[PDB]
């Protein structure tokens, strides 16, 4: 009932089969999973057992195949009886297939595997005591996309979702992607995940953590020194966000919405493990300006967590729907011009991602096509997010806007609640929900959106907030050249200029500057180093909103404008600041900025702070400096 030749591409069975799994999930039903784990900070390993409640499905060849990757499976036990297993030879990138003899049991059986993580585990990130400001060891898992198979043996595919129950022992406190149960100290933390989740959403963190309320159904976890700060950051908006998102879709389904603010050495940008959102400390600005980042993880509570991409071929249904709903939450809070601006910055992110991404012709396509050979990680770029946002936004516009599309959002998420789906399954629900709207629904070029690489059709977004940034930014470039005095500059420019700018406008503003403005009529090879008064006059007049900002996002862009402006005095300040942040995205280009202008400082800086970043952060920064 939908357009050829999209139908031509329609898999034979939906949800589409997951090539990234070596497991045979199509043969089993996972009724419930249980993790009994023990954290050893000293061995850098998690050891224990996983217990599945499985039901045999009959609808040809039969066996029990599980995913593992560099994992020590010690014993298996079916219904309490030893069961015969063997581990195949490792196949990049999908790992070793754990084959277990299931012949003996009945339809519904209890599967218990005992295992140890390996030195080669790719599921757990370990930080020593030099790597956290608190001074205690820390560990967190990062499981997306197929790393769960490295934490425990399982059907490592987004199409298999199972309730969870978890007992984790640790010398240090433990948080989990679940709700903690009452216990009755043996250092054993116990949690329940009452909603079915995929294993990539399984999240564990253990370290020196305390907690504080940030809402009626929200608590924040983080290092104690940072505890009251983090609480202040989240406590004003977190419940409001949840309610904004509940109005756009429907009641939040997970009970509590908690946030773990990870250690400073945390190199990533966040994770949406259900019941415990992993957040970056660079979210803590002390003014609540870099806070809308929470709407995204929160949004995942519906799209991705509640309704899952069945495979990493259909990841856009995870992340695209989430950027959409995310921008809808902020749009509801800050006004339509803001979501359009969010959207417009997103369009910018997409093009740099497409211009640059390797094999921009295979991976830039909205619906991916990983067979059993492509690492699912190649499917993760800005495409799913932005081009997926743009397709959902396009669908919104043509259907008569938010009030016409909003009913489709509630049917979709209500229809696939607790299940997985593919692209094709989404479209049918789309076509099925608008009988009347069938004629323009059909006007959509699904083939270019879903299956062509490169930039999708460009949408018309309100450019208001971006115009102001570009205008103000262009003006500085033009004025850099006519005005020769700090007092001259102080009279054409005022703190009111960037007053009503939000965090994202400052970042674009400061970024537009280093691109010598944002206009066709841009001075060619205009350089900010040649105008020492203009550059310094900018950070001077805008000291309160730019220079005095503790928003790491705004702080980095400032350092960039200062490295571009070749303001030699500030380098020590960029050097010092690289000692305060561990986020790969600040630390890395941050060490690149410092090295170009002042090689000797970068090297000294890196020498003093090398062993304080996440080991991966250090390797990559050490690479750029040529060590
Ligand atoms: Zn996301």
């Amino acid at each position: 009932m939908l357009p050829l030749s999209i139908e031509q591409r329609r898999p034979s069975r939906s949800p589409e089969y997951d090539q990234s799994t070596l497991s045979n999930y199509k043969d089993f039903a996972v009724l419930h999973t249980d993790l009994n784990l023990s954290v050893s900070f000293e061995k850098s390993a998690i050891s224990g057992s996983v217990t599945f409640q499985l039901k045999k499905l009959h609808e040809k060849s039969d066996e029990l195949h599980l995913d593992t990757s560099y994992l020590d499976v010690q014993e298996v036990h079916i219904d309490g009886s030893k069961a015969d297993f063997q581990i195949e030879q490792r196949k990049e990138p999908l790992g070793s297939r754990l084959v277990i003899n299931n012949a003996s049991c009945n339809d519904n059986f209890t599967l218990n595997i005992q295992f140890r993580t390996t030195d080669k585990c790719t599921a757990l990130q370990w930080l020593n005591s030099k790597q956290t400001k608190g001074g205690k060891p820390y560990v967190f898992s990062q499981l997306e996309a197929i790393h769960a198979r490295s934490l425990f043996p399982c059907f490592d595919t987004p199409s298999v979702k199972s309730t969870f129950t978890a007992s984790i022992e640790s010398p240090l406190p433990v948080v989990f992607s679940g709700i903690r149960i009452e216990d009755t100290d043996t250092n054993i933390y116990r949690f329940e995940q009452k909603v079915p989740i995929p294993a990539y959403l399984i999240g564990i963190a253990s370290g020196d953590l305390s907690s504080a309320p940030i809402g009626p159904r929200s608590t924040v976890y983080t290092e104690p020194f940072r505890l009251k700060d983090c609480q202040w950051e989240f406590e004003n908006d977190v419940e409001k966000f949840i309610q904004t998102a509940e109005k756009i879709i429907f009641e939040y389904e997970w009970g509590t919405y908690d946030i773990l603010v990870n250690v400073d050495s945390y190199p990533y940008g966040g994770m949406e493990s259900p019941n415990m959102t992993f957040a970056t400390p660079t979210l803590i600005a002390h003014d609540r300006s870099n806070i809308d980042v929470i709407a995204h993880e929160l949004a995942h509570s519906w799209s991705g967590n509640l309704v899952t991409n069945c495979s990493w071929n259909h990841f856009w249904l995870n992340e695209g729907w989430t950027v959409y709903l995310e921008r809808r939450i902020i749009g509801a809070i800050h006004g339509e011009p803001t979501r359009h601006f969010s959207a417009l910055i997103g369009w910018s992110d997409l093009q740099n991602s497409i211009d640059s991404m390797k094999d921009p012709e295979r991976f830039s396509t909205l619906v991916q096509n990983l067979n059993d050979n492509t690492d699912p990680d190649d499917a993760f770029s800005t495409v799913p997010y932005e081009k997926g946002f743009n397709l959902l936004f396009h669908l919104e516009t043509i259907l008569g806007g938010k009030a016409e599309f909003d009913p489709f959002i509630r049917h979709y998420f209500k229809k696939f609640a607790k299940k997985s789906l593919d692209t094709f399954q989404f479209l049918d629900t789309l076509y099925e929900f608008y009988p009347e709207k069938k004629e323009i629904l059909d006007s959509v070029d699904w083939e270019t959106w879903l299956y062509k690489p490169g930039m999708p059709p460009r949408p018309h977004f309100i450019t208001a907030l971006a115009d102001n940034v570009y205008q103000l930014a262009d003006k500085w470039v033009e004025m850099a050249q006519h005005l020769k005095t700090t007092e001259d500059f102080r009279s054409e420019f005022n703190a009111i200029d960037i007053k009503d700018f939000n965090s994202n406008q400052l970042v674009l503003f400061l970024e537009t500057l280093t691109q010598n403005g944002h206009s066709n009529k841009k001075p060619k090879d205009f350089d900010w180093a040649k105008f020492p008064v203009a550059s310094r006059a900018l950070l001077d007049i805008y000291q309160d909103n730019i220079v005095k900002s503790q928003n790491a996002e705004v702080v980095f862009k400032m350092f960039k404008f200062q490295i571009f402006a070749k303001l030699q005095e500030e380098y020590k300040h960029l050097a010092d600041w690289l000692g305060t942040v561990g986020r790969m995205k600040f630390v890395r280009p941050g060490y690149r900025l410092l090295n170009s202008v002042d090689r000797r400082l970068a090297l000294a800086t890196f020498d003093k702070f090398k062993d304080t970043y996440h080991p991966i952060c250090k390797a990559l920064v050490k690479q750029d400096l040529g060590l």
